[PDB]
């Protein structure tokens, strides 16, 4: 039965687009998905989209033999600086399949448990400064976090230390990321982007460029410049060879690889962080039941691969916030031939759709009316869950492929967080979500108390 596609206010040639002219645009069009349905379709000049909010249309879009993962016109702008990476490359393109099947062991359960130490190492800086302050201070959440995930990320990806604890304002990186993805974003709100009028926002973003990349030759210094055997995932970006092809990947792509899991190797995961955090101040006996755990279970100086992978309700607790607010709020595709979407809605080849995350996991018929409130207890059996009901890192071969990296962080860390503090909302935060493309809470602050629980001395 063919419907017709609904879709919200027009407005002349300029069509839907001014109805995003906010810096929450993926809040604005969750609030479409609330009044015209499960499915609506977004005009812009040169651009038509569909995005979706129902598990059951999103089911039939996660079907690869029907859907390919899409560039968005956010990831076409990304493209400009994480180019042919493996975030921003089709599927067709030569490169992606060169660098899946090159990088993917380095996403291994056995890569994991190598992670680990160096994890610790991050994670002990982070307990370390909490732990030093003074007890008028406030702890500024998100750019802590910002500070954890950085860190991380570039040792364990890279042996490269940013040292963003030992720094006052952000990693001049972070400055030139942030007003980067700040740039990707509003950017899709301009009708004529090569207006001369963003002349100074083009030649600002090819400055934050510049200084991404100066990153990375200075990482590709310091391995060259050797520097002890390494295995980790620089390493076999250099020496890696693509079996199906027998090649290794030429420096243009390796430079765009580093940029890639720089940026989305802990973008959204320090956005989790603070969600989660959020969501434990703000929801205190569910804070209670996580913070026993944490005391339960690492009931050593510094926590273990073992200990981490056994914090099962701490993990509920993550997974119950990227339900709610998902950092990568949205992933697009496009139909590799003609198809009737739900047996409804029929497509032309090529007929992009948004897969809108946070309306997908709020949907009533999946989850229930208690979809706003915040229990982690829905993933208790993970076997409960319909298929394709919860995906926040994506769908398919075109998924996250660290997602278990993303997960075993923020599991760790939240940890010790839970077992060597008390958390305090010193404001009554009213939750802000700023929009870079990815979600983070801003302006989110609270206090800590410590428990006086000392560490080991991350050594490994
Ligand atoms: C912590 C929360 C995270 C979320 C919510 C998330 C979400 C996603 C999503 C939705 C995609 C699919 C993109 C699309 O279909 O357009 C993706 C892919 C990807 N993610 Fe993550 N991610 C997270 C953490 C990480 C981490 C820790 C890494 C570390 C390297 C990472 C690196 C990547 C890469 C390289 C891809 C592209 C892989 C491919 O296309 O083959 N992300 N992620
Ligand atoms: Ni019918
Ligand atoms: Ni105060
Ligand atoms: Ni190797
Ligand atoms: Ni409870």
């Amino acid at each position: 039965t063919i419907k017709e596609m609904p879709q919200p206010k027009t407005f002349g040639e300029l069509k839907n687009l001014p109805l995003l002219n906010t810096d929450k645009p993926v809040q604005a069009l969750m609030k479409i998905a609330d009044e015209l349905g499960e499915i609506f379709k977004f005009e812009a000049p040169g651009r038509v989209t569909r995005y979706l909010s129902s598990q059951r249309l999103i089911k039939e879009a996660c079907d690869e033999s029907r859907f390919d993962k899409n560039l968005s016109q956010a990831l076409k702008f990304v493209r400009d600086f994480a180019g042919d990476g493996l975030f921003t490359s089709w599927t067709h393109e030569k490169n992606w399949k060169k660098a899946h099947n090159i990088l993917l062991p380095s996403f291994s359960q056995q890569a994991m448990k190598g992670y680990h130490a160096m994890m610790v190492d991050i994670a002990v800086q982070l307990v370390q400064k909490w732990e030093r302050l003074n007890a008028d201070e406030h702890i500024e959440v998100p750019e802590d976090m910002t500070r954890l995930t950085l860190d991380t990320i570039g040792l364990c990806g890279f042996n490269y230390r940013f040292n963003s604890f030992y720094r006052d304002q952000p990693h001049p990186f972070i400055t030139s990321m942030v007003r980067a993805l700040d740039e990707a974003m509003n950017k899709l709100q301009r009708a004529n982007p090569d207006d001369p009028a963003y002349d100074e926002n083009k030649r600002q973003f090819q400055e934050d460029i510049k200084v991404m990349n100066d990153l990375v030759d200075k990482i590709i210094a310091d391995r060259k410049a050797s520097g002890e055997q390494s295995d980790d995932l620089l390493t076999h970006m250099l020496n890696g060879k693509d079996p199906e092809t027998g090649e290794p990947l030429d420096d243009e792509n390796i430079r765009y690889q580093i940029i890639t899991f720089l940026i989305a190797g802990h973008e959204t995961t320090s956005g989790l962080l603070s969600f989660a955090l959020y969501f434990l101040v703000k929801n205190p006996h569910v804070l209670q039941k996580a913070a026993e755990e944490a005391a339960r279970v690492l009931v050593d100086p510094v926590p273990s691969y073992k200990q981490v992978k056994q914090l099962k309700y701490v993990g509920m607790v993550l997974n119950e916030a990227l339900r709610l607010w998902p950092t990568a709020p949205a992933f697009s595709l496009y139909a590799k031939e003609d198809t009737v979407l739900g047996g409804e809605y029929p497509l032309e080849k090529g007929d992009e759709l948004m897969v809108l995350i946070p309306q997908l996991h709020r949907d009533k018929t999946i989850w229930g009316d208690d979809v706003e409130e915040f229990r982690p207890e829905r993933f208790e059996n993970p076997s409960a869950i319909p298929q394709h009901a919860f995906k926040p890192f994506g769908n398919g071969q075109r998924a996250c492929i660290g997602q278990q990296f993303a997960l075993h962080e923020a599991t760790l860390v939240l940890g010790m967080m839970l077992k060597h503090f008390d958390f305090e909302d010193h404001t009554n935060y009213e939750l802000d979500i700023k929009e870079t493309l990815t979600l983070k809470p801003e302006g989110f602050v609270v206090k800590a108390k410590s428990k006086k629980i000392p560490l080991g001395g991350i050594p490994s």
